Protein backbone atom coordinates (compact mmCIF):
# COMPACT_ATOMS: atom_id res chain seq x y z
CA UNK A 1 0.00 0.00 0.00
CA UNK A 2 1.07 3.58 -0.62
CA UNK A 3 2.37 5.68 2.29
CA UNK A 4 0.57 8.79 3.55
CA UNK A 5 -0.22 11.19 0.68
CA UNK A 6 0.91 14.82 0.64
CA UNK A 7 -0.83 17.81 -0.98
CA UNK A 8 1.82 20.54 -1.04
CA UNK A 9 0.83 24.12 -1.92
CA UNK A 10 3.65 26.23 -3.37
CA UNK A 11 2.33 29.79 -3.44
CA UNK A 12 5.77 30.85 -4.75
CA UNK A 13 6.29 34.63 -4.86
CA UNK A 14 2.60 35.53 -4.81
CA UNK A 15 -0.13 36.70 -2.48
CA UNK A 16 -1.27 39.67 -0.42
CA UNK A 17 -2.21 39.68 3.25
CA UNK A 18 -5.91 39.81 2.30
CA UNK A 19 -5.98 37.44 -0.68
CA UNK A 20 -4.01 34.84 1.28
CA UNK A 21 -6.25 35.34 4.32
CA UNK A 22 -9.31 34.50 2.22
CA UNK A 23 -7.45 31.47 0.85
CA UNK A 24 -6.61 30.43 4.42
CA UNK A 25 -10.28 30.75 5.45
CA UNK A 26 -11.19 28.18 2.80
CA UNK A 27 -8.56 25.71 4.01
CA UNK A 28 -9.69 25.99 7.64
CA UNK A 29 -13.35 25.36 6.77
CA UNK A 30 -12.35 22.49 4.44
CA UNK A 31 -13.48 19.07 5.67
CA UNK A 32 -10.94 16.37 4.78
CA UNK A 33 -12.02 12.80 5.52
CA UNK A 34 -8.88 10.79 4.66
CA UNK A 35 -5.32 10.75 5.97
CA UNK A 36 -3.24 13.26 3.99
CA UNK A 37 -0.51 15.72 5.00
CA UNK A 38 -1.34 19.13 3.53
CA UNK A 39 1.56 21.58 3.19
CA UNK A 40 1.32 25.34 2.60
CA UNK A 41 4.60 26.88 1.41
CA UNK A 42 4.32 30.68 1.49
CA UNK A 43 6.86 33.47 1.26
CA UNK A 44 9.01 34.25 4.30
CA UNK A 45 6.98 37.44 4.77
CA UNK A 46 3.64 35.60 4.97
CA UNK A 47 4.90 32.90 7.37
CA UNK A 48 3.77 34.82 10.46
CA UNK A 49 0.20 35.46 9.33
CA UNK A 50 -0.04 31.87 8.08
CA UNK A 51 1.11 30.46 11.44
CA UNK A 52 -1.62 32.35 13.32
CA UNK A 53 -4.39 32.01 10.72
CA UNK A 54 -4.28 28.44 9.40
CA UNK A 55 -5.49 26.11 12.15
CA UNK A 56 -6.64 23.03 10.21
CA UNK A 57 -5.36 19.86 11.93
CA UNK A 58 -4.11 18.30 8.67
CA UNK A 59 -2.13 21.37 7.54
CA UNK A 60 1.49 22.39 8.16
CA UNK A 61 3.38 25.56 7.22
CA UNK A 62 6.52 25.40 5.08
CA UNK A 63 9.15 27.73 3.67
CA UNK A 64 10.22 27.79 0.03
CA UNK A 65 14.01 28.12 0.55
CA UNK A 66 16.73 28.60 3.16
CA UNK A 67 20.48 28.69 3.63
CA UNK A 68 22.25 26.33 6.01
CA UNK A 69 23.62 28.71 8.65
CA UNK A 70 23.03 32.21 9.95
CA UNK A 71 25.57 34.96 9.47
CA UNK A 72 26.58 37.72 7.06
CA UNK A 73 24.26 36.77 4.19
CA UNK A 74 22.10 39.83 3.52
CA UNK A 75 18.66 38.99 2.14
CA UNK A 76 18.71 35.26 2.94
CA UNK A 77 16.96 33.22 5.63
CA UNK A 78 18.68 30.40 7.52
CA UNK A 79 17.44 27.09 8.88
CA UNK A 80 17.98 28.08 12.56
CA UNK A 81 15.94 31.24 11.97
CA UNK A 82 13.10 29.24 10.42
CA UNK A 83 13.30 26.66 13.22
CA UNK A 84 13.18 29.40 15.87
CA UNK A 85 10.08 30.74 14.10
CA UNK A 86 8.24 27.41 14.39
CA UNK A 87 8.63 26.27 10.77
CA UNK A 88 9.45 22.56 10.45
CA UNK A 89 8.66 21.90 6.76
CA UNK A 90 10.56 23.36 3.81
CA UNK A 91 10.70 23.11 0.02
CA UNK A 92 14.27 22.88 -1.30
CA UNK A 93 15.79 22.62 -4.75
CA UNK A 94 12.89 23.91 -6.83
CA UNK A 95 13.66 24.06 -10.55
CA UNK A 96 13.16 27.84 -10.49
CA UNK A 97 15.94 28.12 -7.91
CA UNK A 98 17.98 25.58 -9.89
CA UNK A 99 17.66 27.78 -12.99
CA UNK A 100 17.38 31.37 -11.74
CA UNK A 101 19.54 31.31 -8.60
CA UNK A 102 22.36 28.90 -9.43
CA UNK A 103 21.34 26.00 -7.16
CA UNK A 104 23.26 23.01 -8.53
CA UNK A 105 22.69 19.35 -7.69
CA UNK A 106 25.27 19.66 -4.90
CA UNK A 107 24.00 22.94 -3.43
CA UNK A 108 20.50 21.46 -3.27
CA UNK A 109 21.92 18.32 -1.66
CA UNK A 110 23.85 20.15 1.07
CA UNK A 111 20.76 22.24 1.83
CA UNK A 112 18.65 19.09 2.19
CA UNK A 113 21.18 17.45 4.52
CA UNK A 114 21.46 20.55 6.71
CA UNK A 115 17.68 20.86 6.98
CA UNK A 116 17.19 17.20 7.91
CA UNK A 117 19.97 17.58 10.49
CA UNK A 118 18.07 20.61 11.83
CA UNK A 119 14.93 18.47 12.21
CA UNK A 120 13.14 19.67 9.08
CA UNK A 121 10.74 17.71 6.90
CA UNK A 122 12.17 18.30 3.43
CA UNK A 123 10.42 18.21 0.05
CA UNK A 124 13.28 17.86 -2.44
CA UNK A 125 12.41 18.96 -5.98
CA UNK A 126 13.88 17.14 -8.98
CA UNK A 127 12.91 16.93 -12.65
CA UNK A 128 14.06 17.34 -16.24
CA UNK A 129 13.56 20.10 -18.80
CA UNK A 130 11.85 19.81 -22.18
CA UNK A 131 15.18 19.74 -24.01
CA UNK A 132 16.29 16.86 -21.77
CA UNK A 133 13.09 14.94 -22.55
CA UNK A 134 13.11 15.25 -26.35
CA UNK A 135 16.81 14.32 -26.30
CA UNK A 136 15.90 11.14 -24.41
CA UNK A 137 17.81 12.26 -21.30
CA UNK A 138 15.02 12.41 -18.70
CA UNK A 139 16.42 9.32 -16.95
CA UNK A 140 20.03 10.47 -16.59
CA UNK A 141 18.96 14.01 -15.67
CA UNK A 142 16.45 13.06 -12.97
CA UNK A 143 18.59 10.45 -11.27
CA UNK A 144 21.74 12.54 -11.40
CA UNK A 145 19.79 15.04 -9.29
CA UNK A 146 18.54 12.59 -6.66
CA UNK A 147 21.92 10.83 -6.51
CA UNK A 148 23.57 14.04 -5.30
CA UNK A 149 20.88 14.41 -2.62
CA UNK A 150 21.15 10.81 -1.41
CA UNK A 151 24.95 11.12 -1.32
CA UNK A 152 24.76 13.74 1.45
CA UNK A 153 22.20 11.74 3.47
CA UNK A 154 22.20 8.70 5.73
CA UNK A 155 19.52 6.01 5.57
CA UNK A 156 17.64 7.18 8.67
CA UNK A 157 17.43 10.70 7.19
CA UNK A 158 15.03 9.56 4.45
CA UNK A 159 12.19 9.53 6.99
CA UNK A 160 12.43 13.34 6.79
CA UNK A 161 12.84 13.41 2.98
CA UNK A 162 10.06 13.70 0.39
CA UNK A 163 10.77 13.69 -3.35
CA UNK A 164 8.71 15.92 -5.67
CA UNK A 165 9.26 15.04 -9.33
CA UNK A 166 8.35 18.13 -11.36
CA UNK A 167 9.19 18.18 -15.09
CA UNK A 168 10.20 21.72 -16.01
CA UNK A 169 8.15 21.54 -19.22
CA UNK A 170 4.96 21.03 -17.16
CA UNK A 171 5.61 23.72 -14.53
CA UNK A 172 3.29 26.67 -15.14
CA UNK A 173 2.95 25.82 -18.83
CA UNK A 174 -0.46 24.12 -18.71
CA UNK A 175 1.05 21.03 -20.36
CA UNK A 176 0.45 18.41 -17.68
CA UNK A 177 2.27 15.10 -17.94
CA UNK A 178 0.00 12.18 -18.79
CA UNK A 179 -0.59 9.53 -16.10
CA UNK A 180 1.75 7.25 -18.05
CA UNK A 181 4.43 9.95 -18.24
CA UNK A 182 4.19 10.52 -14.48
CA UNK A 183 4.06 6.82 -13.54
CA UNK A 184 7.07 5.95 -15.71
CA UNK A 185 9.07 8.75 -14.07
CA UNK A 186 8.12 8.00 -10.45
CA UNK A 187 8.74 4.26 -10.89
CA UNK A 188 12.21 5.02 -12.28
CA UNK A 189 12.97 7.07 -9.16
CA UNK A 190 11.58 4.58 -6.64
CA UNK A 191 13.50 1.63 -8.11
CA UNK A 192 16.73 3.64 -7.84
CA UNK A 193 15.99 4.31 -4.17
CA UNK A 194 15.26 0.62 -3.63
CA UNK A 195 18.57 -0.36 -5.23
CA UNK A 196 20.87 2.25 -3.66
CA UNK A 197 19.17 3.29 -0.40
CA UNK A 198 16.95 0.34 0.46
CA UNK A 199 13.65 -1.38 -0.22
CA UNK A 200 12.11 -0.40 3.13
CA UNK A 201 13.10 3.21 2.45
CA UNK A 202 11.71 3.13 -1.10
CA UNK A 203 8.40 1.90 0.30
CA UNK A 204 8.37 4.63 2.93
CA UNK A 205 9.43 7.31 0.44
CA UNK A 206 6.77 9.66 -0.95
CA UNK A 207 7.21 10.69 -4.60
CA UNK A 208 4.94 13.60 -5.50
CA UNK A 209 4.21 15.00 -8.95
CA UNK A 210 4.09 18.68 -9.86
CA UNK A 211 3.36 20.58 -13.02
CA UNK A 212 0.10 22.31 -14.02
CA UNK A 213 -2.00 19.97 -11.85
CA UNK A 214 -5.58 21.06 -11.20
CA UNK A 215 -8.87 19.64 -9.96
CA UNK A 216 -9.64 17.88 -13.25
CA UNK A 217 -6.40 15.91 -13.76
CA UNK A 218 -5.38 15.29 -10.13
CA UNK A 219 -7.60 12.26 -9.48
CA UNK A 220 -6.43 10.36 -12.56
CA UNK A 221 -2.78 11.22 -11.82
CA UNK A 222 -2.93 9.97 -8.22
CA UNK A 223 -4.47 6.64 -9.30
CA UNK A 224 -1.02 5.68 -10.58
CA UNK A 225 0.87 3.37 -8.24
CA UNK A 226 3.99 5.50 -7.64
CA UNK A 227 2.24 8.88 -7.16
CA UNK A 228 2.09 9.82 -3.47
CA UNK A 229 0.67 13.33 -3.82
CA UNK A 230 1.05 16.67 -5.57
CA UNK A 231 3.16 19.82 -5.48
CA UNK A 232 0.77 22.52 -6.69
CA UNK A 233 1.75 25.99 -7.88
CA UNK A 234 -0.75 28.04 -9.86
CA UNK A 235 -3.77 26.11 -8.58
CA UNK A 236 -2.57 26.37 -4.96
CA UNK A 237 -3.71 30.02 -5.01
CA UNK A 238 -7.25 29.04 -6.03
CA UNK A 239 -10.23 27.34 -4.34
CA UNK A 240 -9.71 24.24 -6.51
CA UNK A 241 -6.74 23.27 -4.31
CA UNK A 242 -9.33 21.62 -2.04
CA UNK A 243 -10.18 19.35 -4.97
CA UNK A 244 -6.50 18.47 -5.39
CA UNK A 245 -6.43 17.40 -1.74
CA UNK A 246 -9.56 15.25 -2.08
CA UNK A 247 -8.08 13.66 -5.22
CA UNK A 248 -5.54 11.91 -2.96
CA UNK A 249 -8.24 9.37 -2.00
CA UNK B 1 24.41 72.23 5.20
CA UNK B 2 24.06 68.47 5.63
CA UNK B 3 20.77 66.71 4.83
CA UNK B 4 18.90 64.50 7.29
CA UNK B 5 21.27 61.81 8.61
CA UNK B 6 20.36 58.12 8.42
CA UNK B 7 21.25 55.33 10.87
CA UNK B 8 20.45 52.00 9.20
CA UNK B 9 20.69 48.66 11.01
CA UNK B 10 21.39 45.67 8.74
CA UNK B 11 20.75 42.63 10.93
CA UNK B 12 21.56 40.39 7.91
CA UNK B 13 20.63 36.69 8.28
CA UNK B 14 20.64 36.81 12.08
CA UNK B 15 18.33 36.86 15.07
CA UNK B 16 15.68 34.97 17.01
CA UNK B 17 12.22 36.15 18.04
CA UNK B 18 13.36 36.69 21.64
CA UNK B 19 16.74 38.30 20.93
CA UNK B 20 15.47 40.76 18.31
CA UNK B 21 12.51 41.76 20.50
CA UNK B 22 14.80 42.70 23.39
CA UNK B 23 16.88 44.74 20.94
CA UNK B 24 13.73 46.44 19.61
CA UNK B 25 12.63 47.11 23.19
CA UNK B 26 15.98 48.81 23.84
CA UNK B 27 15.56 50.88 20.68
CA UNK B 28 12.04 51.91 21.73
CA UNK B 29 13.27 53.12 25.14
CA UNK B 30 16.07 55.24 23.64
CA UNK B 31 15.85 59.04 23.68
CA UNK B 32 17.05 60.50 20.37
CA UNK B 33 17.33 64.29 20.42
CA UNK B 34 18.36 65.33 16.91
CA UNK B 35 16.55 64.71 13.63
CA UNK B 36 17.67 61.39 12.14
CA UNK B 37 16.03 58.60 10.15
CA UNK B 38 16.67 55.26 11.86
CA UNK B 39 16.09 52.12 9.78
CA UNK B 40 15.81 48.49 10.93
CA UNK B 41 16.41 45.95 8.15
CA UNK B 42 15.53 42.44 9.34
CA UNK B 43 15.05 39.17 7.51
CA UNK B 44 11.69 38.68 5.80
CA UNK B 45 10.67 36.26 8.57
CA UNK B 46 10.97 38.88 11.32
CA UNK B 47 9.29 41.72 9.40
CA UNK B 48 5.90 41.01 10.97
CA UNK B 49 7.26 40.98 14.53
CA UNK B 50 9.37 44.08 13.89
CA UNK B 51 6.28 45.80 12.48
CA UNK B 52 4.44 45.35 15.79
CA UNK B 53 7.27 45.66 18.31
CA UNK B 54 9.00 48.73 16.85
CA UNK B 55 7.28 51.92 18.01
CA UNK B 56 10.01 54.59 18.11
CA UNK B 57 8.76 57.39 15.81
CA UNK B 58 12.26 57.95 14.39
CA UNK B 59 12.49 54.29 13.31
CA UNK B 60 11.28 52.65 10.09
CA UNK B 61 11.55 49.07 8.84
CA UNK B 62 13.27 47.81 5.71
CA UNK B 63 13.82 44.62 3.77
CA UNK B 64 17.29 43.35 2.89
CA UNK B 65 16.44 42.26 -0.68
CA UNK B 66 13.58 41.73 -3.14
CA UNK B 67 12.83 40.96 -6.76
CA UNK B 68 10.99 43.37 -9.04
CA UNK B 69 7.71 41.54 -9.66
CA UNK B 70 5.61 38.79 -8.14
CA UNK B 71 5.28 35.48 -9.94
CA UNK B 72 6.73 31.99 -10.24
CA UNK B 73 9.93 32.64 -8.25
CA UNK B 74 10.01 30.07 -5.45
CA UNK B 75 11.81 31.34 -2.35
CA UNK B 76 11.98 35.03 -3.29
CA UNK B 77 10.01 38.07 -2.13
CA UNK B 78 8.83 40.83 -4.46
CA UNK B 79 8.43 44.58 -4.06
CA UNK B 80 4.59 44.64 -4.28
CA UNK B 81 4.36 41.94 -1.59
CA UNK B 82 6.60 43.97 0.72
CA UNK B 83 4.66 47.14 -0.09
CA UNK B 84 1.41 45.32 0.66
CA UNK B 85 3.02 44.25 3.96
CA UNK B 86 3.65 47.88 4.96
CA UNK B 87 7.39 47.95 4.21
CA UNK B 88 8.49 51.30 2.77
CA UNK B 89 12.30 50.99 2.91
CA UNK B 90 14.66 48.46 1.36
CA UNK B 91 18.40 47.79 1.09
CA UNK B 92 19.53 46.72 -2.38
CA UNK B 93 22.83 45.83 -4.00
CA UNK B 94 24.59 44.83 -0.77
CA UNK B 95 28.08 43.48 -1.38
CA UNK B 96 27.19 40.03 -0.03
CA UNK B 97 24.43 39.76 -2.64
CA UNK B 98 26.76 41.04 -5.38
CA UNK B 99 29.27 38.32 -4.47
CA UNK B 100 27.18 35.30 -3.44
CA UNK B 101 23.90 35.69 -5.35
CA UNK B 102 24.80 36.87 -8.85
CA UNK B 103 23.68 40.49 -8.42
CA UNK B 104 25.53 42.42 -11.13
CA UNK B 105 25.59 46.20 -11.58
CA UNK B 106 22.74 45.92 -14.08
CA UNK B 107 20.66 43.59 -11.89
CA UNK B 108 21.17 45.88 -8.89
CA UNK B 109 20.19 48.90 -10.99
CA UNK B 110 17.01 47.21 -12.22
CA UNK B 111 15.89 46.39 -8.67
CA UNK B 112 16.57 49.94 -7.47
CA UNK B 113 14.60 51.45 -10.35
CA UNK B 114 11.66 49.11 -9.77
CA UNK B 115 11.80 49.81 -6.03
CA UNK B 116 11.59 53.59 -6.52
CA UNK B 117 8.69 53.06 -8.93
CA UNK B 118 6.95 51.02 -6.20
CA UNK B 119 7.22 53.85 -3.65
CA UNK B 120 10.26 52.60 -1.73
CA UNK B 121 13.02 54.56 -0.09
CA UNK B 122 16.05 52.68 -1.41
CA UNK B 123 19.43 52.32 0.29
CA UNK B 124 21.58 51.35 -2.70
CA UNK B 125 24.92 49.77 -1.83
CA UNK B 126 28.21 50.15 -3.72
CA UNK B 127 31.87 49.54 -2.95
CA UNK B 128 35.09 47.80 -3.95
CA UNK B 129 36.96 44.82 -2.53
CA UNK B 130 40.61 44.61 -1.47
CA UNK B 131 41.83 43.22 -4.79
CA UNK B 132 40.02 46.05 -6.58
CA UNK B 133 41.60 48.51 -4.13
CA UNK B 134 45.12 47.02 -4.09
CA UNK B 135 45.03 47.06 -7.90
CA UNK B 136 43.94 50.71 -7.77
CA UNK B 137 40.50 50.60 -9.39
CA UNK B 138 38.51 52.12 -6.51
CA UNK B 139 37.32 55.03 -8.65
CA UNK B 140 36.68 52.71 -11.60
CA UNK B 141 34.51 50.23 -9.69
CA UNK B 142 32.62 52.67 -7.46
CA UNK B 143 31.70 55.11 -10.23
CA UNK B 144 30.74 52.25 -12.56
CA UNK B 145 28.34 50.85 -9.95
CA UNK B 146 26.53 54.12 -9.29
CA UNK B 147 26.40 55.02 -12.99
CA UNK B 148 24.57 51.77 -13.74
CA UNK B 149 21.98 52.74 -11.12
CA UNK B 150 21.76 56.35 -12.30
CA UNK B 151 21.12 55.50 -15.97
CA UNK B 152 17.80 53.90 -14.92
CA UNK B 153 16.63 56.82 -12.74
CA UNK B 154 15.07 60.20 -13.41
CA UNK B 155 16.15 63.34 -11.57
CA UNK B 156 13.10 63.32 -9.28
CA UNK B 157 13.74 59.68 -8.33
CA UNK B 158 16.89 60.61 -6.39
CA UNK B 159 14.67 61.96 -3.60
CA UNK B 160 13.86 58.30 -2.83
CA UNK B 161 17.47 57.08 -3.19
CA UNK B 162 20.15 56.74 -0.51
CA UNK B 163 23.69 55.59 -1.35
CA UNK B 164 25.60 53.34 1.05
CA UNK B 165 29.35 53.05 0.46
CA UNK B 166 30.73 49.67 1.53
CA UNK B 167 34.52 49.56 2.03
CA UNK B 168 34.63 45.80 1.44
CA UNK B 169 38.42 46.01 1.85
CA UNK B 170 38.10 47.03 5.53
CA UNK B 171 35.46 44.63 6.89
CA UNK B 172 36.99 41.77 8.85
CA UNK B 173 40.09 41.56 6.63
CA UNK B 174 42.68 43.08 8.98
CA UNK B 175 42.67 46.41 7.11
CA UNK B 176 41.55 49.33 9.29
CA UNK B 177 39.90 52.14 7.33
CA UNK B 178 40.52 55.74 8.31
CA UNK B 179 37.96 58.58 8.36
CA UNK B 180 39.98 60.32 5.63
CA UNK B 181 39.59 57.29 3.35
CA UNK B 182 35.84 57.16 3.98
CA UNK B 183 35.53 60.88 3.23
CA UNK B 184 37.47 60.46 -0.02
CA UNK B 185 35.06 57.79 -1.26
CA UNK B 186 32.03 59.82 -0.17
CA UNK B 187 33.39 62.96 -1.85
CA UNK B 188 34.07 60.87 -4.97
CA UNK B 189 30.44 59.73 -5.06
CA UNK B 190 28.87 63.13 -4.40
CA UNK B 191 31.01 65.09 -6.88
CA UNK B 192 30.12 62.60 -9.61
CA UNK B 193 26.41 62.95 -8.79
CA UNK B 194 26.80 66.73 -8.84
CA UNK B 195 28.33 66.79 -12.33
CA UNK B 196 26.20 63.96 -13.78
CA UNK B 197 22.82 64.53 -12.10
CA UNK B 198 22.97 68.09 -10.74
CA UNK B 199 24.36 70.03 -7.79
CA UNK B 200 20.93 70.17 -6.14
CA UNK B 201 20.64 66.37 -6.05
CA UNK B 202 24.17 66.01 -4.67
CA UNK B 203 23.45 68.54 -1.92
CA UNK B 204 20.47 66.50 -0.70
CA UNK B 205 21.91 63.03 -1.37
CA UNK B 206 22.55 60.98 1.78
CA UNK B 207 25.76 58.96 1.43
CA UNK B 208 26.06 56.39 4.21
CA UNK B 209 29.28 54.70 5.34
CA UNK B 210 28.83 50.94 5.45
CA UNK B 211 32.08 49.82 7.06
CA UNK B 212 32.85 48.35 10.47
CA UNK B 213 31.35 51.00 12.76
CA UNK B 214 31.25 51.13 16.56
CA UNK B 215 29.93 53.82 18.88
CA UNK B 216 33.42 55.25 19.38
CA UNK B 217 34.68 55.97 15.85
CA UNK B 218 31.18 56.81 14.57
CA UNK B 219 31.47 60.38 15.88
CA UNK B 220 34.70 61.13 14.01
CA UNK B 221 33.41 59.32 10.91
CA UNK B 222 30.22 61.40 10.86
CA UNK B 223 32.19 64.64 11.32
CA UNK B 224 33.50 64.15 7.77
CA UNK B 225 31.98 66.57 5.28
CA UNK B 226 30.35 63.99 2.99
CA UNK B 227 29.29 61.34 5.53
CA UNK B 228 25.52 61.44 6.10
CA UNK B 229 25.16 58.45 8.41
CA UNK B 230 25.94 54.76 8.59
CA UNK B 231 24.86 51.38 7.22
CA UNK B 232 25.82 49.17 10.17
CA UNK B 233 26.31 45.41 10.00
CA UNK B 234 27.58 43.62 13.09
CA UNK B 235 27.06 46.39 15.65
CA UNK B 236 23.44 46.71 14.50
CA UNK B 237 22.60 43.54 16.45
CA UNK B 238 24.00 45.18 19.61
CA UNK B 239 22.76 47.96 21.92
CA UNK B 240 25.76 50.05 20.81
CA UNK B 241 23.83 50.79 17.60
CA UNK B 242 22.16 53.45 19.76
CA UNK B 243 25.56 55.08 20.26
CA UNK B 244 26.04 55.07 16.48
CA UNK B 245 22.67 56.85 16.19
CA UNK B 246 23.69 59.53 18.70
CA UNK B 247 27.02 59.88 16.85
CA UNK B 248 25.08 61.48 13.97
CA UNK B 249 24.99 64.59 16.20
NA1 LIG C 1 9.31 61.84 12.66
NA1 LIG D 1 16.11 63.31 -0.34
Amino acid sequence: SKPQPIAAANWKCNGSQQSLSELIDLFNSTSINHDVQCVVASTFVHLAMTKERLSHPKFVIAAQNAIAKSGAFTGEVSLPILKDFGVNWIVLGHSERRAYYGETNEIVADKVAAAVASGFMVIACIGETLQERESGRTAVVVLTQIAAIAKKLKKADWAKVVIAYEPVWAIGTGKVATPQQAQEAHALIRSWVSSKIGADVAGELRILYGGSVNGKNARTLYQQRDVNGFAVGGASLKPEFVDIIKATQ
